[PDB]
């Protein structure tokens, strides 16, 4: 048999596969395959063709991705696709009528739009071109213009600035039509006072000067950015007058301070959830609004409010959790950690403010995925007591006793991490397996829960890897100051006991990580293993994720603490179980890891030889305002500065003459910035200790351009190999 | 038995001793002991003191150098110091009077000034501050204020901008005095669209928001700033009435395009010459210039240009070269190119304009070092047909055919390498040999031409050097086509010339450098050799200078073309002398012999195993425009865009791929900037190609830092060690 090469996972030899469909109704479903998006049916397979191949085999353009009208008539097609920062992006907009097999040509959506939509039903379209909000109610007729204040790096209505789109929406997005689209919700952003990072863009050779980039990004302490909301009604335009936009604003807790908009959530044609969180963020505020049409404006009830704090730590995991209201509007599910520091289902009622929790235990709900009128659906960790691994369950509305896991036995050696995907109402479900096995892909009912066929079983790739020499995880537990503490191991092959392999410790280890997983991944790891008899090991100690609020707001205030000296002394218990060269033991981070590996080699451990850092922050004033603050505090004297100090890589250096160290980072890195190794390779010479660094030009945090991302990861095989001796 | 360490090197353990004075009368000169300044009578002994190991701890400040009223009443304190380019700096300045031993303060000398200077004759001052002219009379009293034009990165009254710094008056004054002190010249530079340089600076951990430092500076091709001239005079100042200065314009030969400004010099109390170069810099005009008591204006009469012009390639070594003017202002000797390319003397007759050469043969004038009624004194390069030498002649003006060589047999082994200062009027000089043998400074007296004594052989290294295995050179040449080319050796202590030694290949390599002399060192080198057991030589090929123009012009409009060809060239011939090991033969280079390294390495002729390239650069059009042109011409498809694309290093990529390579680079280089080698690595990881790198956070183009001094050279030293396999 052959082994899992550098090259295998370079050039991608041995690829997963997966099964990704849209819903489109209760009943039905969309997969291009070859090419062809067809559209499938549920209960039996009465499958038929909704798109050609070719069909735009004439457009002369690569189409970047498309997008139906829920009504079905309409065909939004994207291309001319630019990438901005992680989830935004700019790009060229043209819409195909399906009942005149023709395309739009009048008043069509300017090139360089930010993003578009569609309403839920129907087919009017809300798009943002150039900062400003526009309303189509027909593909055809004009635009209706909504805003007129939107102006580059200052206002944003309709989008996110940079840091609400990294840490607090996920999406560029910041858009939210009605459930029937009769209103259009959003939410305006000014940058005005916040300040510019600035760097250095060099381009192709041909380009003489180099280019500055300025992009308003508030640092720890700064000036951040300021939030309004809005609804608007859709349904009545003029194309006489301006747009009216009725401006739900905050509520007083929230008004006395910096705070943020955190939540947008529909519960009705004309009820709307508003979430709200302190620039201190132990402390959240909700509020429901109903529709007046007598004036209409819009209430937010006082009695219908709803106080969210935490006195351990922070509220939510990254935010506050969100809100699944039923039909009537007149109650919601939410996830809350219940008072021994376990996240469960709450079942609130829009005007009383005890909720009545529905799921007791030590185990956490990682999600609520669907809402019926006697069932509700979520995922937890529950199964066999592993915090690791994800199953799904359904909870009887009118018995909370009467609960059902529906994945864990179907298949449990081969399968124990899942998420779920829902038809329009929750009458079918596709289920994914993620680990341990090959990932499983298939299709229930939700009436029977009764399977009705596989979708996906990766076959193919299951034959190659008979033909491959293949690691194996151990993935086990170990206890400290009472408790139990999740590790995985990568191990090589015809792996055995008596000898002492050698040992890379990947390691990330910010707030509510997981690195210790049911979940079947072929990546670098699997590499050295397979090739060079290397333990990969991953250990989620304190901070991390899914375990309890006692397990992650151990580093409340105090990171480059806890999460650091665990990764020590895990790596102690591994050199003690004896399999372990007790001499070859390296480290290796990216981003959060990154500090993390840095501030471990900087500890004066005695533990480990060498480092790898990636683009790493090396001083929490340096990463930005939302997710540093979130975890730190403010950094003034009257707050948290000093740990700020002491937390620092910078006063480290003198340490790593103990190690070899190997520093990595890419020029244009717009979230941790290059600034940050650069105060780092600095310390380290003014102090006189010898290591390796590597620049790589324009690139950013992610380093994924592929040949960068081939470039990086042969240069830190060779360190790893050349450290441990291999040859 | 001990050797030569990096550590002695770097910490700097074995110094030489220099003996440096100011002549400041025609027979009596300063020069510190220890702290103290003495003044020292030339005929005998008489010392003096003009100032005290003491005097100054009343200060406060931490004072920095001095400068002394010619006659000899004041005296100019700098502090404050606040270093910029190459030549520019701000300082601070106190007014000490030597008569009283008081110190002015009603009117003094505002905190960053920029540049400050004593006339020739009493105590008139010119200083400039905020890019304005400001005279004073008297210390005592309100200075005089010449110019409003000056504003930050635009207009330049009285010094330069980046540009004329760097490349034409290797200055940042741009006054001239004449000669008894009456009237006073100046440059303004223009720098309004000029377009600007822009890059990083980090400064301390403490800045939270990293700095964008802006620079104008014109590249390869760009627009350059352009220049006028004023003559203001110092007798008729008035303190009612802004002060008048005349323009002298450039002549029309010279207006019609892009020109320079490349030399001011005054001939008597009432005539300069000003040295114009066109942009395209195969041609320049001399204008001479006298007053007119009657208009006020300067007449610069068109009998007196003289035009020097070239052929073969450009004007000059770097410049046209100075005049020096017969005390009566009537005459002039220069040194000038003659028919057969060597550079020589010409008297020259200011009406009449073809010069008589006073001097002739196959050898170079390197300078001119003073004018008697009697006799010219040159420094040459003429002794034993030997360029990499330098020996002082005299000439008899009534008598070409007899010249006499002050300086040759004095003593003949330890001393060819000769620099002088001669004094007020010629009567005594100073002697500096400072090669091949332990640098000797020496006194010496006109008429007899007598050596009075010695004042300073350093015997205190000399004994010191008597315990170390040091390492012995060798200075010689190989003939290619019929021509000397000469190299020279850096061999290790007992070498013996049955083995195989590993072979680094410093590199310079630049139009009219050289790196083969005569002269003594004490550096990385030979470090290199008495340790690590390495030879290290150099070569002097195609473009180097000193030999004439033949060879010097070899590279007209040809960078990166012969002297790369003649470096691999020099490599091949050492190797097959049989003491060198084919398996082991480097190469590296800063600044010039970067780029040099960088297309060797990049040529594909596998002679060199690995080599470092420190700040080179890697494209012309990256390079500043004076400098840039002044080899290539522009980069239009007119001129010379089709070698500028040819010569980059970015497109020989794919050859990297034979060769262990290290990249280095001060992220705030101002000169060659970092976008040189930003491009560099990008070629290399998109052909995929390993590669060693290392930035250097806020360091410039001389990484002169004590501690990065420091950190490259012993992480170039680890890197050669790893090249050659040596512990
Ligand atoms: C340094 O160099 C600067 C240019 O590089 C110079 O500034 C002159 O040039 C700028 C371009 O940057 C010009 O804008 C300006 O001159 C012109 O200004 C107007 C254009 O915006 C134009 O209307 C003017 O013409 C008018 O007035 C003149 C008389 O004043 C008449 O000839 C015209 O008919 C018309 O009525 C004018 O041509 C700047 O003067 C800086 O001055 C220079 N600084 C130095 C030498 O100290
Ligand atoms: C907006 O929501 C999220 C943001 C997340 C983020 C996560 C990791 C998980 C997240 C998970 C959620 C969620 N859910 O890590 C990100 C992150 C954290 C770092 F320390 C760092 F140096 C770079 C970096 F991108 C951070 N900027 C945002
Ligand atoms: C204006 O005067 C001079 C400038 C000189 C210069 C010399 C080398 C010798 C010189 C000699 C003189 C003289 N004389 O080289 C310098 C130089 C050349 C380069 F290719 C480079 F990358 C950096 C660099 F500083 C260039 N900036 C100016
Ligand atoms: C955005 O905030 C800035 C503060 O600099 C203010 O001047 C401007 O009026 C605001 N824009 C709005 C809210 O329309
Ligand atoms: C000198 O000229 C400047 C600017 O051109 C002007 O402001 C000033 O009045 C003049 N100075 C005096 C003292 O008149």
């Amino acid at each position: 048999r052959k082994t899992y090469t550098l090259t295998d996972y370079l050039k991608n030899t041995y690829r997963l596969k997966l099964y990704s469909l849209r819903w489109i109704s209760d009943h039905e479903y969309l997969y291009k395959q070859e090419n062809n998006i067809l559209v499938f049916n549920a209960e039996y397979g009465n499958s038929s063709v909704f798109l050609e191949n070719s069909t735009f085999d004439e457009f002369g353009h690569s189409i970047n991705d498309y997008s139906i009208s829920p009504d079905g008539q309409f065909i939004l097609l994207e291309y001319n696709y630019v990438k901005q920062w992680r989830h935004s992006y700019t790009a060229s907009y043209d819409i195909y009528d399906l009942n005149k097999r023709q395309l739009i040509t009048e008043e069509r959506i300017p090139n360089n739009t930010q993003w578009v939509t569609w309403s839920p039903v129907g087919h009017k379209l809300a798009y943002v071109w150039n900062n400003d909000i526009y309303v189509k109610i027909e593909p055809n007729l004009p635009s209706y213009r909504i805003t007129w204040t939107g102006k580059e790096d200052i206002i944003y209505n309709g989008i996110t600035d940079w840091v609400y789109e990294e840490e607090v929406f996920s999406a560029y997005s910041a858009l939210w039509w009605s459930p029937n689209g009769t209103f259009l919700a959003y939410a305006q952003f000014n940058d005005t006072e916040v300040p510019l990072i600035e760097y250095s863009f060099y381009s192709d050779e041909s380009l003489q000067y180099p280019k500055t980039v300025r992009v308003p990004y508030p640092k720890a302490g700064a000036v951040n950015p300021t939030v309004k909301f809005f609804v608007v009604n859709t349904d009545s335009l003029s194309s006489v007058t301006n747009a009216t936009s009725i401006q739900i604003t905050a509520p007083a807790s929230m008004l006395i301070g910096d705070h943020y908009l955190c939540d947008v959530t529909w519960a009705t044609q004309e009820r709307i959830s508003l979430q709200w969180l302190r620039r201190i963020q132990n402390y959240s505020v909700m509020d429901i609004c109903d529709y007046d049409e007598s004036s209409g404006r819009w209430n937010c009830l006082v009695a219908r409010q709803h106080i969210e704090m935490s006195t351990t730590g922070w509220v939510g995991r990254f935010r506050p959790s969100e809100p699944h209201f039923t039909l009537d509007g007149n109650s919601f599910y939410k996830i809350i950690s219940n008072e021994e520091g376990y996240r469960h289902i709450c079942y609130f009622q829009i005007d009383k403010k005890d909720c009545t929790f529905i799921t007791k235990g030590t185990w956490e709900v990682i999600g609520i995925e669907a809402l019926t009128s006697d069932y509700l659906y979520y995922i937890s960790n529950e199964y066999k007591g592993m915090p690791g691994g994800r199953n799904l369950y359904k909870i009887q509305l009118s018995d909370y006793t009467k609960v059902t896991c529906l994945s864990c036995e179907l298949n449990p050696e081969r399968c124990q991490y899942y998420s779920v995907s829902f038809s329009k109402e929750a009458k079918y479900y596709q289920l994914r397996c993620s680990g341990p096995g090959l990932p499983l892909y298939t299709l229930h009912s939700s009436v029977n829960d009764k399977g009705l066929r596989v979708l996906e079983d990766n076959s193919a790739l299951d034959k190659m890897l008979q033909n491959v020499q293949m690691p194996s995880k151990k993935l086990d537990f170990i206890i400290l100051n009472e408790t139990k503490f999740w590790y995985q191991m990568i191990l090589p092959p015809h792996f055995d006991k008596s000898k002492k392999y050698p040992l890379l410790l990947d390691v990330y280890a910010g707030p509510c990580s997981q690195k210790a997983d049911t979940v079947f991944r072929l990546n670098w790891a699997t590499y050295l293993a397979s090739t060079e008899n290397i333990i990969v090991a991953s250990f989620d100690g304190r901070g991390s994720g899914y375990q309890g609020d006692k397990i992650m707001h151990a580093i409340n205030r105090r990171l480059g603490t806890f999460e650091v000296e665990d990764q020590i002394e895990a790596a102690r218990q591994f050199s003690k179980m004896g399999f372990v060269d007790n001499k070859r033991i390296a480290i290796w981070g990216w981003s959060y890891g990154g500090y993390v590996t840095s501030m471990v080699l900087g500890s004066g451990s005695g533990v480990f030889k060498c480092g790898i850092a990636v683009a790493p922050v090396s001083r929490w004033e340096y990463y930005d305002s939302v997710y540093t603050e979130r975890y730190m505090g403010l950094p003034t004297p009257e707050d948290n500065l000093d740990h700020y100090r002491n937390s620092t890589v910078m006063s480290r250096a003198e340490n790593f003459k103990q190690v070899e160290y190997l520093l990595i980072h890419g020029t244009a890195d717009d979230n941790v910035h290059f600034q940050q190794s650069a105060q780092i390779s600095k310390a380290l010479v003014d102090v006189g200790v010898d290591f390796q660094a590597m620049w790589y030009t324009d690139e950013d945090h992610g380093i994924a351009s592929s040949t960068a991302h081939q470039h990086i990861y042969t240069h830190m095989s060779h360190f790893i190999k050349q450290c441990f001796s291999l040859p």
